[PDB]
């Protein structure tokens, strides 16, 4: 292999990234993501600010933008997300009771049928749970609807879209904690119950040296439950400028996850939240972190560049 995609195609995983289909007209961009990825997603534009931006009246022309691009390049689709506390218009928060879950049902049904055919997998639920266990304290779908808006989204999302695989995403859930447990028995429940589910992502928004060591572990007891298992948004975060020790770091961890994927037969793969350094969300939220991606901000490849290849088995 002499790409991240070559690496990831011979190892019959994906290897994704998230997409901002503006960056397309940069030409850098585009040839990173053309050539180095077998998956994308898109990062912004199919949220629901992005897609329902007042009630009923929908916007998809980035989100098709995406699609194109996956289809053009022929890459694999991935979608993101129906349903999430964050990025969603004040029209459906200031929604309540039936209404409000009308909103969400309709939400769903139409994302999902707009993009039938073309997406292959949804997180049609994110970030459902809380740090320390239980479900999210600040979602208005909690809020509004109480615990059973879940299965309410993949019973919908199925109804919409019969074969797409329907997966529920959340982050501080790679170790084996409160908040994974609590994951784990909601997925044991609905495939128990029959709720659709076929999927589990693990966002992997980790921190320079500190990659959980249960993180096989914890994939494999998902795998178990009968579902499939993936790493959604991957980087690793650091003090910024970086140096040679937190590159090296870096890229031990970025090792770490891959082969924790590798591992458990039923990851699908790993898809890494952005390309470069340049556009990383990460500097925004955190002051003072950031280089968490394989390419830095003038697109030159980091150490995690061959880890990553290492770990793939290339
Ligand atoms: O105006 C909008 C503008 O809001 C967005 S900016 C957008 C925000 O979403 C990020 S993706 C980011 C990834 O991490 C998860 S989990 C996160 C981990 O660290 C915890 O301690 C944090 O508290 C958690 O939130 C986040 O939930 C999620 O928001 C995108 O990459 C950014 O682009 O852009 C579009 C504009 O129209």
């Amino acid at each position: 292999a002499t790409t991240l995609k070559e690496a990831a195609d011979g190892a019959g995983r994906d290897f994704g990234f998230a997409l901002d289909p503006n960056r397309l007209s940069e030409a850098q961009y585009k040839a990173i993501a053309d050539s180095e990825f077998n998956l994308v997603v898109a990062e912004n534009a199919m949220k629901w600010d992005a897609t329902e931006p007042s009630q009923n009246s929908f916007s998809f022309g980035a989100g098709d933008r995406v699609a194109s691009y996956a289809a053009d390049t022929g890459k694999e689709l991935y979608g993101h997300t129906l349903v999430w506390h964050s990025q969603l218009p004040d029209w459906a928060k200031n929604l309540n009771g039936s209404a409000f879950e009308s909103a969400m049902v309709n939400h769903v049904t139409k994302v999902a049928d707009h993009f039938e055919g073309k997406v292959a997998s949804w997180d049609v639920v994110n970030e459902a749970f809380a740090d320390g266990g239980g479900r999210r304290q600040d979602s208005a779908f909690q809020q509004k609807l109480g615990n059973g808006y879940i299965e309410t989204a993949f019973r919908a999302a199925r109804a919409a879209d019969p074969t797409a695989k329907l997966c529920i995403n959340d982050y501080n859930v790679e170790g084996i904690n409160a908040k994974s447990n609590s994951l784990y028995d909601l997925v044991k429940d609905f495939k128990a119950r029959g709720v659709p589910l076929d999927c589990v992502g693990f966002q992997s928004h980790l921190i320079v040296g500190q990659v959980p060591g249960d993180f096989r572990q914890n994939l494999q007891r998902f795998a178990d439950l009968g579902v499939d298992v993936r790493i959604t948004e991957l980087d690793i975060r650091m003090r910024t400028p970086s140096d040679a020790t937190k590159l090296a770091t870096q890229a031990a961890d970025y090792k770490k996850v891959v082969q924790a994927c590798m591992q458990v037969t039923r990851c699908q793969g790993v898809t890494v939240w952005g390309i470069t350094d340049k556009y990383s969300w990460v500097p925004d939220v955190f002051p003072g972190e950031g280089a968490a991606l394989v390419w830095d901000a003038s697109y030159a490849k980091k150490p995690a560049y061959a880890a990553v290849m290492e770990a793939f088995g290339a």
